[PDB]
C-alpha cells in the first residue's frame, strides 16, 4: 500500500502533466496522495492564473464576517458576525492596519505558535464564500472555473442526470482567518489556489482516521455534540494541534504558499489559518472514487449548516433513506 504513514505528498508536474487534471489526480492517488486527505501541487514555471493581480481592487465582499472566538486558546468555537459591505481595496487596508496585521515574528513555526496562544483574543475579518474567479478565460490548465461539474460526473458514474450547478469560489483573508475542523459537502474533494498574498497554514485527518477527530470533538464540545449528529457540519470548531496530539490523534501539517495548488480528499478533516492578507479561489470537485464516500457522508440535519441549492441532489439520489430528515433542516 502506498504512502502507509498518511503523510502529505507534494507533487511537482510538469507542463505535459499538468494538461489533463483528472489523469492527475489518478495518479496522485496511485502514489497514494489522498491516504493523507490533502496534497500540494506546485504548477510548472511556464504556467501562471492570470497576468497580474493589480486589477481587483474593485471586487466587492458584500457581506465580511467578524470571527470572534470563544473557549480556550487550544479549544474555542466562533461564530461570525456580518459586518457591512467593502471592496477588496478597502479590505486590504484593513488587513494591513495595525489593528489587523501580522505581527514581527522570526519564521512560520514562530507565526504558528503566535496564532494558537493568541488566536482567541482578537476577531479577524473574513471574505468568504464569493462566488467568482480569478483565472484568466485564456487559463487552459487547472483552471478551477473550467473543471468538469460533480453533477456530470454523477451523470457519468450512475446514469442519473440530476439539475445543478458547480461553480468556484473567492476567499479573501487576513492574520487570524480561521477555517474550522470540516470536512467537505457530502466528503467531495476540494481544490484550493493560492493566487495571491501571505500563506496559509493547513492540518489535516488522514481519511481512515476520521472517526477519531470526530470522537475528540464529541468530548470537547459536549452541548454541540448532544444538538446535533453531524456538528462539525456548523464549521465553528477549533482545536489546536498540541490539544490533538494530547490526545493521540493522527494528524498533519503544511504550509500553502501564493502560486500553489492543495487538493483535499474526500472524508480528509482540514483546518487552518492565513498568515496576512491573501486571495484564494477554490471549488469542489468529484472523481469514481467518490461516490462511495458521498453515500457515507453524514448529514446536520439540525437546521444549522444550510448549503447550496446544489447539494440538494446529491443527498435525494445519493442518501435517499436520509433525504426527508435533511430536507427538513433545510427548511
Ligand atoms: O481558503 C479557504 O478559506 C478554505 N478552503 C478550504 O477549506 C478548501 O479548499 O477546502
Ligand atoms: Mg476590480
Ligand atoms: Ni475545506
Ligand atoms: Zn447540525
Amino acid at each position: 500500500a502506498q504512502n502507509p504513514n498518511c503523510n502529505i505528498m507534494i507533487f511537482h508536474p510538469t507542463k505535459e502533466e499538468f494538461n489533463d487534471f483528472d489523469k492527475y489526480i489518478a495518479y496522485m492517488e496511485s502514489q497514494g496522495a489522498h491516504r493523507a486527505g490533502l496534497a500540494k501541487i506546485i504548477p510548472p514555471k511556464e504556467w501562471k492564473a492570470r497576468e497580474t493581480y493589480d486589477n481587483i481592487s474593485e471586487i466587492l465582499i458584500a457581506t465580511p464576517l467578524q470571527q470572534v472566538a470563544s473557549g480556550r486558546a487550544g479549544v474555542f468555537t466562533q461564530y461570525h458576525k456580518k459586518k457591512k459591505a467593502m471592496t477588496v481595496g478597502e479590505y486590504r487596508h484593513l488587513a494591513n492596519s495595525k489593528k489587523y496585521q501580522t505581527p514581527p515574528h522570526q519564521n512560520f513555526e514562530d507565526l504558528e505558535r503566535k496564532y494558537w496562544k493568541n488566536r482567541i483574543y482578537n476577531s479577524p475579518i473574513y471574505g468568504a464564500d464569493i462566488s467568482g474567479s480569478l483565472f484568466d478565460e485564456n487559463t487552459k490548465q487547472w483552471n478551477l472555473g473550467h473543471l468538469g461539474t460533480i453533477q456530470d460526473l454523477l451523470e457519468k458514474e450512475c446514469g442519473v442526470v440530476i439539475e445543478g450547478v458547480n461553480t468556484p469560489y473567492l476567499y479573501f483573508g487576513m492574520w487570524k482567518t480561521t477555517f474550522a475542523w470540516h470536512t467537505e459537502d457530502m466528503d467531495l474533494y476540494s481544490i484550493n489556489y493560492l493566487h495571491l498574498g501571505e500563506p496559509k497554514t493547513w492540518y489535516v485527518v488522514p481519511p481512515e482516521h476520521g472517526q477519531r477527530l470526530e470522537r475528540l470533538a464529541r468530548e470537547l464540545f459536549p452541548g454541540s455534540s448532544r444538538g446535533c449528529g453531524a456538528f462539525l457540519r456548523h464549521k465553528v470548531a477549533l482545536i489546536s494541534p498540541t490539544v490533538l496530539k494530547e490526545n493521540g490523534i493522527p494528524f498533519n501539517r503544511i504550509t500553502q504558499e501564493a502560486g500553489e495548488f492543495m487538493v483535499t480528499f474526500p472524508y480528509g478533516y482540514h483546518a487552518g489559518f492565513n498568515h496576512g492578507f491573501n486571495c484564494a479561489e477554490a471549488i469542489n470537485f468529484a472523481t469514481p472514487r467518490w461516490i462511495d464516500y458521498g453515500k457515507m457522508a453524514s448529514q446536520c440535519s439540525c437546521g444549522e449548516a444550510r448549503v447550496t441549492f446544489s447539494m440538494d441532489a446529491f443527498v435525494r439520489i445519493l442518501q435517499p433513506e436520509r433525504y426527508d430528515l435533511w430536507k427538513r433542516g433545510q427548511d
